[PDB]
C-alpha cells in the first residue's frame, strides 16, 4: 500500500535512555507509530473505503496485488481515535475508544526516525521499564515485547509497500498473525474470512511470522515472560493453515512456536508474588519497574523494583529444576512437567539466541483476546483441564471475565502506561 494524507501523521514523541557500561545513561528522543491494521484504508484518490467493518471492497480489492495498487493507509488521530498519548518518557494506551467507530486497544512501535523502527540487539544487554498495570483487569494484556521485524517496515524487500514504517507496516510475530490487512506489500483479501465474533476483524489467506521475545504480557492479576523461537528467525510470509498460530485451525502447524518457554510466577506456584494489594510482594495497584537481562548463554534473568525495594524473580522448583533463571534446564523441566514440545521442536533457547543476537523492534500494545480470552495468562487453561493438572492455573480470574463483550462493556477505560525505558549492557540501566 501507499500512504495518504487526509489525516496528518504526527508520531507521538517518546524519550528513552541508552545506558553505557561507563556508568552513565543518555536520553534518546524517539517516537511511536501505530500499526497499519488500525488505520483507515481507502482509495488513493477518494474517501471510498477499501476495508470497512470486516470486509473488503470487491471493486478496489479483487485480489492482493490490485488492492495494494488501489489503496492507501492514512494518518492516525492518536488521542481521539485510539486513546494513545505520550508524556515525556511515558506512553499511555487506552482500551476502548468510541469515536465514529469502536477502537479496541492499539499496537505501537518505537521509531528511530520518521521512516525506520529502532532496532535493539538484546543478547548480552538488558531492558528496563516501568509499568502501571493497576487499570488492567482480568482479560486484558498490556504487552511490551520485541519481534524480528525489518527496520524499514518491509519497504526494501517489498517495494509495492511505499507507506513503510512511517505508517506502521511490516508486523510479524510468533503467532504468524493472519488478521493483518497488508503483508509483504500486498493486501490479504484473498481468502478473507470475517470474524464471526468481531465486526472489525477477519483472517486472511496469509500470515506474517517471526521470532518474538515477550518481555511482559500482564495485567493486574498475572504476568508472564516468554521467548518464542521460529525456524526462520526474521519476518516470513506463511500460507493459510500452514501458518499455525492463533489464527489457524491447528496452532502448532507452522514454523513458529506459539506457546514459548514461559515464566509466570503464579503458574509456578508463587501465588502471593504479584497481585493487587498488600497481600502481594509486588502490589499491582502501584507502578512497578521490570528489568530483563539477556545472558550470553541464552538464559534470561529478571528482577523487579517497587518503591525502592528490589525483588529477584522468585525461585521455582519444577521437576529436577530448582532456580530463578529462565534457562535451558528450566525450559526442559517445564516441557517435562507441564507438557508440550513446540519450544524444543523449534530449537529452544539456542534458536532463540539467533533472534536476540540480531536486531529486534520494540512493540507496546494493549489487547483483549477474541480467541482464548487471555485465560492462558490469568486463569485456568486449557479449559478442558482442571486445577489439578500441572501448570493449569495461571491466575485467579474466572473463565468468563475475559470474554471481549464482557471486558469491553465493563472496563472500557482500562489502560496501560509504560514508562522510563532504559536499555544498555547488563548492569547499566540503574546508572544515572
Ligand atoms: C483513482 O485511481 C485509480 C487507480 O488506483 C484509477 O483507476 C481511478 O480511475 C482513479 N479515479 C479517478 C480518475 O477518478
Ligand atoms: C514468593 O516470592 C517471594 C519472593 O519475592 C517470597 O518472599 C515468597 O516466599 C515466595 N512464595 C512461594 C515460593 O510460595
Ligand atoms: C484436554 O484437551 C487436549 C487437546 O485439546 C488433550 O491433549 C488433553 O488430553 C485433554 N485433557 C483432558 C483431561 O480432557
Ligand atoms: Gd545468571
Amino acid at each position: 500500500q501507499s500512504a495518504c494524507t487526509l489525516q496528518s501523521e504526527t508520531h507521538p514523541p517518546l524519550t528513552w535512555q541508552k545506558c553505557s557500561s561507563g556508568g552513565t545513561c543518555t536520553q534518546q528522543t524517539g517516537s511511536v507509530v501505530i500499526d497499519a491494521n488500525w488505520r483507515w484504508t481507502h482509495a488513493t484518490n477518494s474517501s471510498t473505503n477499501c476495508y470497512d467493518g470486516n470486509t473488503w471492497s470487491s471493486t478496489l480489492c479483487p485480489d492482493n496485488e490490485t488492492c495494494a495498487k488501489n489503496c492507501c493507509l492514512d494518518g492516525a488521530a492518536y488521542a481521539s481515535t485510539y486513546g494513545v498519548t505520550t508524556s515525556g518518557n511515558s506512553l499511555s494506551i487506552g482500551f476502548v475508544t468510541q469515536s465514529a467507530q469502536k477502537n479496541v486497544g492499539a499496537r505501537l512501535y518505537l521509531m528511530a526516525s520518521d521512516t525506520t523502527y529502532q532496532e535493539f540487539t538484546l543478547l548480552g544487554n538488558e531492558f528496563s521499564f516501568d509499568v502501571d498495570v493497576s487499570q488492567l483487569p482480568c482479560g486484558l494484556n498490556g504487552a511490551l515485547y520485541f519481534v524480528s521485524m525489518d527496520a524499514d517496515g518491509g519497504v526494501s524487500k517489498y517495494p509495492t509497500n511505499t507507506a513503510g514504517a512511517k505508517y506502521g507496516t511490516g508486523y510479524c510475530d510468533s503467532q504468524c498473525p493472519r488478521d493483518l490487512k497488508f503483508i509483504n506489500g500486498q493486501a490479504n483479501v484473498e481468502g478473507w474470512e470475517p470474524s464471526s465474533n468481531n465486526a472489525n476483524t477477519g483472517i486472511g489467506g496469509h500470515g506474517s511470522c517471526c521470532s518474538e521475545m515477550d518481555i511482559w504480557e500482564a495485567n493486574s492479576i498475572s504476568e508472564a515472560l516468554t521467548p518464542h523461537p521460529c525456524t526462520t528467525v526474521g519476518q516470513e510470509i506463511c500460507e493459510g493453515d500452514g501458518c499455525g498460530g492463533t489464527y489457524s485451525d491447528n496452532r502448532y502447524g507452522g514454523t513458529c512456536d506459539p506457546d514459548g518457554c514461559d515464566w509466570n510466577p503464579y503458574r509456578l506456584g508463587n501465588t502471593s508474588f504479584y497481585g493487587p494489594g498488600s497481600s502481594f510482594t509486588l502490589d499491582t495497584t502501584k507502578k512497578l519497574t521490570v528489568v530483563t537481562q539477556f545472558e550470553t548463554s541464552g538464559a534470561i534473568n529478571r528482577y523487579y523494583v517497587q518503591n525502592g525495594v528490589t525483588f529477584q524473580q522468585p525461585n521455582a522448583e519444577l521437576g529436577s529444576y530448582s532456580g530463578n533463571e529462565l534457562n535451558d534446564d528450566y525450559c526442559t523441566a517445564e516441557e517435562a512437567e507441564f507438557g508440550g514440545s513446540s519450544f524444543s521442536d523449534k530449537g529452544g533457547l539456542t534458536q532463540f539466541k539467533k533472534a536476540t543476537s540480531g536486531g529486534m523492534v520494540l512493540v507496546m500494545s494493549l489487547w483483549d483476546d477474541y480467541y482464548a480470552n487471555m485465560l492462558w495468562l490469568d486463569s485456568t487453561y486449557p479449559t478442558n483441564e482442571t486445577s489439578s493438572t500441572p501448570g493449569a492455573v495461571r491466575g485467579s480470574c474466572s473463565t468468563s471475565s475475559g470474554v471481549p463483550a464482557q471486558v469491553e462493556s465493563q472496563s472500557p477505560n482500562a489502560k496501560v502506561t509504560f514508562s522510563n525505558i532504559k536499555f544498555g549492557p547488563i548492569g547499566s540501566t540503574g546508572n544515572p
